[PDB]
């Protein structure tokens, strides 16, 4: 498992739309989606929300006027499993970072006790039967 | 009550700010004001911040010189409603993979030392009883 | 007394600069620093990062070449005073919405047993003077 | 050394870069790279994501067409290495005014209950050798 599959999904919605877009612009935006190369250029330069709409969308929802959609979702879902994969970054760091270090620096200074207790335990039981033992002996 | 509860306040303000546009730009700009469901396009590119202002504010605030006010205060507040809500998931997210399991670990390896602790206690006191009936037996 | 701080100190960054840019631009780059209130615009869209160089900032030093230093830097304070700001709230929220709890919830359950333990304790003693009067009682 | 160690990182890469397209598109492109603290601006522009393609990149890739490499990666790199940094706040900043201050009230509010135990088992072991000199009195 991981994070850096997330960026698999990714490179793969990344793919997905580059091609779903080429099938259907390369046709009358030959310079934006005219190759698969180009749109993966432009689908970057469009999830990097650089002139997105004004530049791309715009002429384009211009020609195919659904394509709004198109733009829209892929800039939801591209930017949003980005926002998972800060977040994966934010998480598998601050808890890292410091939370697998004191997650153990806890999980043995607890049981570095229950060794304390359980031995004083054992000593004031060794008590008892020598106590027990004198009014077995009184 | 939930954190897609910040996902439905913003598609309200975002709904709220769509027909405000809709009713007063539709006039003269109607190409992003046109229809409701123009704005509802208009500012998402606005709210993605992309030529946001030298594409759309900017000549809205020429011919309406006061939009200003609206497109900064939508941008305030739809942006403002999305820091509340990126944070709503690093918070839902970075203590709830560390820190709801945590939670109950430590709530319970310290629960499980007033058992050790409380039990050790009655050892000490039924001693106490096996002595001091031992001074009054002296 | 907060996080609003920097809000202030922020909404002073603000202040401060545009004027600055009313002082120099509004000569020759008026619509944007000609008034106060338009550089305060300008230096909002300059914050958001909206065509922000190659529609304000070229054109600026275009004129002025020194202007750069004016823009970079009001750019670097100012989202650097909201990452700051940002933080300031991811901070301000993970350690109060879990941290401020908890933080009380172990303050008071350590407390709950300086509070067996040193009960714990003094019944030993009682238990060494009715001992250690049976050395002297034997 | 920390986070100002990848501000030591990326000011690394800014210059890497920005040197690397002085020596390259110096030649054609002048306004953007024809000198170094041009290629530092437009680098400072392409970093933030301000027109970086439509207005540097796709036209410098009118010219050299590998030139997109240099462009994408720049911005992977460089975007990449202010999460890097971003986060580097987040982890130093949120484990830093919440816990570096209980990892060590927490460290200490256990140092405080060895010191409790410890004297308690002492106390423990000399009612031993205590009640052990009287099985071999009685
Ligand atoms: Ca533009
Ligand atoms: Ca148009
Ligand atoms: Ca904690
Ligand atoms: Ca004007
Ligand atoms: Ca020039
Ligand atoms: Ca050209
Ligand atoms: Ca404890």
């Amino acid at each position: 498992p991981g994070i850096a599959w997330i960026a698999l999904l990714l490179l793969v919605i990344f793919y997905v739309f580059a091609v779903m877009g080429t099938k259907l612009f390369a046709q009358s935006f030959p310079e934006w989606f005219g190759t698969l190369g180009a749109s993966m250029y432009t689908l970057f330069q469009v999830m990097t929300l650089e002139s997105w709409s004004m530049g791309i969308a715009r002429p384009v929802i211009e020609a195919y006027p659904w394509a709004w959609i198109y733009f829209v979702s892929f800039i939801l879902v591209s930017s949003f499993t980005v926002l998972n994969l800060f977040i994966g970054i934010i998480i598998e760091s601050m808890q890292s970072a410091h939370w697998e270090a004191e997650d153990a620096k806890r999980i043995e200074q607890e049981q570095r006790a229950h060794d304390e207790r359980l031995e004083m335990l054992q000593l004031i039981r060794d008590l008892s039967s020598k106590v027990d033992r004198l009014e077995r002996r009184s």
